């Protein structure tokens, strides 16, 4: 289907997944970190010990400068910059150039990660999260508008010694997934918010009210690594996840994500590890699905002669968010004109002999609208 745009992101384990555009005329090449979690596009455009390149505004024809401020604050870090916009291009994407706005990164704190190879973010989230509000058209809006990309893209992360992946942008590559696309409705077009009905360890129901799930909101999001979950739901887990794999005993410097646990060569012992099923609010009636993965991907490899990994599961105040370890199992369909969320099994998912990733369905489910947090 669209062989010119697989294989078209790349990324240092733990530090973000990188698509390459081009900013100006004539085209600056720059690494820019996909993030469905955020909905500003935003590049260095002055010089940072953690930057190689940035976006030289001077040197672009094409730029133009809307002479406005944007502070953005995160948990941690920020960043400050100048609004602007410019023609933009995605090399390995649609054979497309468009005029989109751009913030242009002019002093940051604790944002640029060093050797994370990536020199801006761009953010496929919805206007209303946009800085500084939501008059500030988001790259993807813009694409859309200009062209004949569908509104619709697709990732498919990798495990999987480098990170790789594909974002293929206006459709869906048969080639990246197995078995059947399974769709859940995006609740609100800001994150891309779902609805979870229903957690597994195991097949063990983690059996709290199911609103617990989505407090405050659920959303896929290609800018986290964990699986982060909110603190009731999280401590349900690991003690789950813990009784599950009591087999081997753990220092909790590990269920905290601050220590490892070792193995010899491919010693891992997958098996003792429970997989983790979330069930999905489906677009049919009273209808769910569900994902499940593996150790796999919750187990975050870290780089001799052992195998060693840190826990990627942690907890959150600011709601559910599938991050990687979520992501990672899955082809994400984003069909944002059918405002659905679409998960398959992915073609490229990290597993063993004996399990895989699954998405299946439809269980009956009810009062599931009730699971939403307002
Ligand atoms: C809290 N938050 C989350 C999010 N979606 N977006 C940002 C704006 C953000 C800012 C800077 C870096 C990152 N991501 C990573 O560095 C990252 C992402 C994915 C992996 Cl697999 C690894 N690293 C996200 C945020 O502030």
């Amino acid at each position: 289907s669209f062989v010119e745009m697989v294989d078209n992101l790349r990324g240092k384990s733990g530090q973000g997944y990188y698509v390459e555009m081009t900013v100006g005329s004539p085209p600056q090449t720059l690494n820019i970190l996909v993030d469905t979690g955020s909905s500003n596009f935003a590049v260095g455009a002055a010089p940072h010990p953690f930057l190689h390149r940035y976006y030289q505004r001077q040197l672009s024809s094409t730029y133009r400068d809307l002479r406005k401020g944007v502070y953005v604050p995160y948990t941690q870090g920020k960043w400050e910059g100048e609004l602007g916009t410019d023609l933009v291009s995605i090399p390995h994407g649609p054979n497309v150039t468009v005029r989109a706005n751009i913030a242009a990164i002019t002093e940051s704190d604790k944002f640029f990660i060093n050797g994370s190879n990536w020199e801006g973010i761009l953010g496929l989230a919805y206007a209303e999260i946009a800085r500084p509000d939501d008059s500030l058209e988001p790259f993807f809006d813009s694409l859309v508008k200009q062209t004949h990309v569908p509104n619709l893209f697709s990732l498919q992360l990798c495990g999987a010694a480098s990170v790789g992946g594909s974002m293929i942008i206006g459709g869906i590559d048969h080639s990246l997934y197995t078995g059947s696309l399974w769709y859940t409705p995006i609740r609100r077009e800001w994150y891309y918010e779902v609805i979870i009905v229903r957690v597994e360890i195991n097949g063990q129901d983690l059996k709290m009210d199911c609103k617990e799930y989505n407090y405050d909101k659920s959303i896929v999001d290609s800018g986290t690594t964990n699986l982060r979950l909110p603190k009731k739901v999280f401590e349900a887990a690991v003690k789950s996840i813990k009784a599950a794999s009591s087999t081997e005993k753990f220092p909790d410097g590990f269920w905290l994500g601050e220590q490892l646990v070792c193995w010899q060569a491919g010693t891992t012992p997958w098996n003792i590890f429970p997989v983790i099923s979330l069930y999905l609010m489906g677009e049919v009636t009273n209808q769910s699905f569900r994902i499940t993965i593996l150790p796999q991907q919750y187990l975050r490899p870290v780089e001799s002669q052992d195998d060693c990994y840190k826990f990627a599961i942690s907890q959150s105040s600011t709601g559910t968010v599938m991050g990687a370890v979520i992501m990672e199992g899955f082809y994400v369909v984003f069909d944002r004109a059918r405002k659905r969320i679409g998960f398959a099994v992915s073609a490229c998912h990290v597993h063993d002999e004996f399990r895989t990733a699954a998405v299946e369905g439809p269980f009956v489910t009810l009062d599931m609208e009730d699971c939403g947090y307002n």
